[PDB]
């Protein structure tokens, strides 16, 4: 019998199982700049804009004029709200008992159903002891229940795996508790929420990364994630008929590939030829490359007779060029999104998915691909993905980062000496869906692209890399 | 002796070898969200519902109507229990010992109540009290509620997952009894853990046991509880693949947990479909767990071997369940499949795969996973097929990674040789406990009807190196 | 909105999106040697060296006399600005609240002052200060200093690189924007980072950033192409190579100890120089007179390219400073010699002590500038293993490359041989051959495929 409130942000119901219990206290803890007023905000607002609830803002340390300033660059009318007595700034810079009728007088002049309080902590510290903080929360949350009104507070953390306030009092009284954390590894940061307790309620359980974007907190929970992307047989062309032929009439459109193999095997040839054959058909696609810049792709490609240039220029092609270290693995994934959801393509390559796992988790690195994978599987966007191995001869896995069971098509490219020279090979490992030529190809990069030739009937060995002549 | 009453929470009274020491306190200690509340109302409601033993519930801050509200959500109608006078809820919240014992000493009295939750102490002992206040109120409390005769549960908070017990390091030491509830974050991911510290004068089972809060409440899923005794017959179960049946002494066994092990793209979704498609045929029912492939995805390439998934699932025989293994921990994965399981009630089941569900878990995690689900399997009489992908695609010189391999009855072994220089497939039973088995590593060759399965490859060698030698 | 003030410092503004929040005050916290006072003078000194804006610095320890003098030794002419009434420093040294506010007020106006600098604000509130004073002291400071319509500077002291942000976990909640400088000891070896954990109403780059204290100041540095060809020196291999190197592209010549890495990378230099081009090398194992000996042994006069003014060579350790101090080296000596081609002998050397994470961010780093600069760059790396190196780096930084040259040793006959291979090259047809090669006084010499052999990329090969 405990109902929800919408807070209107993206994700945040989701992992509230629907939003923050009405009527009652919900505490956001988080250390200093992890979205606390940002997220108090956004409440606030979307009460407003798409439920016409009146709300109050109570700040005890940022001025009203800074605090529509700061929330300026996220594209809302609050000054027109403030205007129409939509939302009131309360500043507040036996005090509680003064507080709480000041609070009180607002809700009822403005008919007020959602309260922020930012922060609480600011009060507290005045001189309270945690028997003191203990009973004095409990009055400010039991008087705002009598109000009748659903409130957000904050308080402020110091570590970022430690206590969940200050005293350690805050969390036992409140009813509903979020931690927003902002946790460094490697140099950068990844911005997470979590949905510790929500009493008498359903929630998800743990971390869930999140990015504040141009509308504010965009929050992706990939638990929220389901399994239920449509499957067609439609074909598209890889740029290579005999590849094609291999894959049993080409790629399917619903599918996700992978092209893996050492440095030199001729992936990017491969992307290249995908994506072209979009642009050929008068189609859109965006290339995400980590590796190369686009002016030695543009050369290179060139070089391959394919002219990429002449493909942005028709509107057809959309080329993001970026280092893996430049941002968090979170971030990196709203890039795509944000970029697809502009260019809206039809086919999309990362080039390369092995350089996005260069000093990353194990961890991280999988629920980044599961996402970019889900992501592309559910808008009906075919994926081409690269991956370099690091043993450029031998290598008995396909991934070192043990991806292969996301994908459904699967192209071993894979270095063959021959006579005292490198040779190259090509073979369509894994086709979910279709018949596949179970062939391990010869083929040569020319400057008109690849050839595949036959494969060595005659020879032995030859996945190793080093192989016998019969 | 001390004897011991049952609390009918599911789990809780094996770990405790019987349940809570009767006329005696048990403190129950966590973090914030760990379910010491809901403990507390799952012991007062059993406690009425199957015995007809009256409780007090003492709140020092939730209001009464809050804790009804907030006990909604597990369907106990506990309002009617507050009617009828066989719960009572005693608030000791702010006006705006000794006292607070004579009011629950006669409250006792008034509904003849056995069992008394105290909810929290923490709280009356942060208005002032030190260690020695602390340590000599706690005492009173406990001591007289034993001279009562009642059988309580106190509830304590603490900060941190693995350090003080308590708040003050006094509460473990006075009270008989000590529960810890644990939610810990390893990872992104939380997992709730119940820990028996110590019953004084009893036995208890040892260590942290995961739990889950439901739809009726607390479950806790002590693996060490379960015991080796499932049954075993003879009776076999068709593979849907003629040949491997025969290659499997005549079918599988019922009884039984059946392995297919081998790298990406070898076949091993295909022997689930055909293991799935048996059972609709003969009228049987079966559930797959699917963890990598969605209902549409699944479809479609079943329909491009000759499987309609959907006519089974129209006639009620099969269910698919899809699910990434990133939208729960092991611990809830295996609940959802007990609990579709105890639904559906299949003959068959399959998970596709378990070394999805290993993705980003500890290796005692899954390991604790896998004797589960087996366990249940076999506890339950039907027949299981599981999936597991190697990371090596040619040569792997193990079975499974994560040593399952002593787990499961029958192993399925599927790999890719290299002949004349194209990537062929090799299928062999690698073991069948209770059956003789074909011993052949014999080629087979996926179609649009489904696997075909030939000859050995007897004129190579090396063979399961995967890179075989013309003789 | 929100606007923001250049800084000038180099990187700073690219890291805050635009600069520090126009009229607000930013924290600068950081333990003691960070360089929380050199970049608030840096934040003064530009303010009227690139836009005519004076500014105040505030102390509390030292002395005038003594920060002009520790200012001397970036080229900042802060005894002129002093005098042209453009620079205040105001001394509020021990020989309270309300007063400093009222001269720093006076100050402004009478210096018309549009930037100041407090340094340090941990050291006033090290009189007395229970949290909430503190709280509600810098809040004043701050709500004040807004009103004056000045951009703030403030520092605080650290006594933990990854603890609390400042001292009484207060500063950085009253405060609208955040800068932590940390210098983190690991492997006995410092290294120094700026992070914007902050900046209420606006956006900024997220972690953590390298920053070095050159001779200018504060530098962080965050993080086409042509079908020239240029010369290798070996004719053999420019045919290899269909037709030479590009002059826009990373060369990488891996392999073991002893295979011929030095040889071809003063081929690759003795070649520019006989174009009449200049050239550095980057040497970090073997010293000037080492490598003019054993070039002469080659058949390369090197003391001669120095002297016609076409070669210059910095020999150092590795060891002699670190990977953000090393890049700045190549920087700097690239801009003064100028030079069309550029060698490094060898990145294997420099990655020694490193992390593999910190490591990856020099070679981008060093990668970007010559292609960025135009500068034909031939890089060295030694493998680990002396044959059946199936892996070409340990490092992984084979996607970075552009061209990559394999050298390997073979067994023939209870004999070592060698053999070079162009394993990878982007943009152009190579030859595929595992070819012969031998070194001779004469410099190399590529000679044929091992056609007979099977196994040879083994090293340890079988005659069919
Ligand atoms: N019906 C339900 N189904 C599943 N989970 C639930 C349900 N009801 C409550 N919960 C969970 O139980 C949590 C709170 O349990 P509760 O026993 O009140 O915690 P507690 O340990 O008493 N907290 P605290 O008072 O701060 O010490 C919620 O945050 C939910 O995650
Ligand atoms: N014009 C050309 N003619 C013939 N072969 C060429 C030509 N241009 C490039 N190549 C070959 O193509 C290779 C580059 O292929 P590419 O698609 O970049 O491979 P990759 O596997 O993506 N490389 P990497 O990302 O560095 O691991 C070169 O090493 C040459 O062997
Ligand atoms: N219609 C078809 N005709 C021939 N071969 C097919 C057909 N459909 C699928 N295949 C083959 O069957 C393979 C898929 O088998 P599948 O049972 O999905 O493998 P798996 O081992 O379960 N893969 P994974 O889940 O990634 O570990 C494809 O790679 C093809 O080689
Ligand atoms: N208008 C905006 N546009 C984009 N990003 C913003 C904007 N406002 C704030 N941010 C981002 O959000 C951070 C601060 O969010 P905010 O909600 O003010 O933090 P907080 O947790 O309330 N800080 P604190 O008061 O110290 O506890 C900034 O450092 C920016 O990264
Ligand atoms: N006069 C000479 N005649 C023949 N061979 C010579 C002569 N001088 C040097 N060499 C060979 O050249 C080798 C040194 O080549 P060099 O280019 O220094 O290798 P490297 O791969 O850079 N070595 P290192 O720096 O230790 O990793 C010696 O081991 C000899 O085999
Ligand atoms: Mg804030
Ligand atoms: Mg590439
Ligand atoms: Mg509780
Ligand atoms: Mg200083
Ligand atoms: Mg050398």
């Amino acid at each position: 019998q405990v109902q929800k409130l919408p807070t209107g942000i993206e994700g945040f119901d989701d992992v509230c199982h629907g939003g923050l219990p009405i009527g009652r206290s919900t505490l956001i803890s988080g250390t200093s700049g992890t979205g606390k007023t940002v997220f108090s905000l956004h409440f606030l607002h979307n009460g407003i804009k798409h439920f016409d609830e009146p709300g109050i803002f109570v700040t005890f340390e940022e001025s009203p004029l800074d605090i529509l300033r700061n929330a300026a660059s996220f594209g809302w009318n609050l000054q027109e709200m403030v205007e129409q007595d939509k939302l009131f700034i309360l500043d507040a810079s036996f005090d509680l008992s003064g507080l709480i009728e000041r609070i009180n007088y607002a809700i009822r002049k403005y008919k007020a159903k959602r309260v922020a309080i930012d922060s609480i902590t600011a009060v507290f510290q005045q001189y309270d002891a945690v028997s003191v903080v203990r009973r004095e929360i409990f009055r400010l949350i039991a008087r705002l229940k009598e109000i009748g009104v659903t409130t957000v507070m904050t308080t402020e953390r110091i570590d970022e795996y430690g206590p969940i306030a200050r005293y350690g009092v805050e969390e036992f009284v409140s009813d509903n508790v979020v931690i927003l954390r902002n946790v460094l590894e490697g140099e950068r940061r990844r911005r997470t929420v979590e949905i510790l307790k929500l009493r008498g309620t359903t929630h998800m359980k743990g971390e869930f990364p999140f990015t504040m974007g141009a509308h504010g907190i965009s929050i992706f929970p990939l638990g929220a994630m389901r399994l239920t992307q449509r499957s067609s047989n439609v074909r598209v062309s890889s740029g290579v008929p005999r590849l094609d032929e291999m894959c049993g009439g080409g790629f399917f459109k619903d599918s996700i590939i992978l092209a893996t193999g050492a440095t030199g095997t001729g992936k990017t040839l491969l992307v290249s030829k995908f994506i072209e054959d979009a642009c050929r058909n008068k189609e859109r696609a965006i290339l995400f490359a980590y590796e190369e810049s686009r002016a030695q792709l543009l050369r290179n490609a060139t070089s391959w007779g394919i002219d990429f240039e002449q493909m942005e220029q028709d509107g057809l092609l959309k080329i993001i060029c970026a280092y893996p270290e430049s941002t968090g693995l979170e971030d990196h994934l709203q890039i795509i999104k944000t970029e697809i959801s502009q260019f809206k393509p039809s086919r999309m390559a990362i080039d390369s998915l092995s350089a996005l796992a260069r000093g990353v988790s194990h961890n991280a690195f999988r629920q980044f691909v599961i996402g970019v994978t889900g992501y592309a599987k559910q808008e009906e966007i075919a994926g081409f993905f690269t991956n370099t191995s690091e043993e450029f001869m031998g290598s008995h896995s396909i991934t070192d980062s043990h991806i292969s069971t996301i994908t459904d098509t699967i192209l071993l490219l894979q270095y063959v000496e021959i006579r005292g020279e490198m040779a190259r090979a090509l073979n369509v490992f894994k086709m979910r869906g279709s018949w596949h030529d179970k062939g391990i190809r010869e083929f040569v990069i020319t400057g008109n692209g690849p050839e595949i030739k036959d494969s060595f009937s005659n020879f032995e060995r030859i996945i190793s890399g080093v192989p016998h002549r019969i």
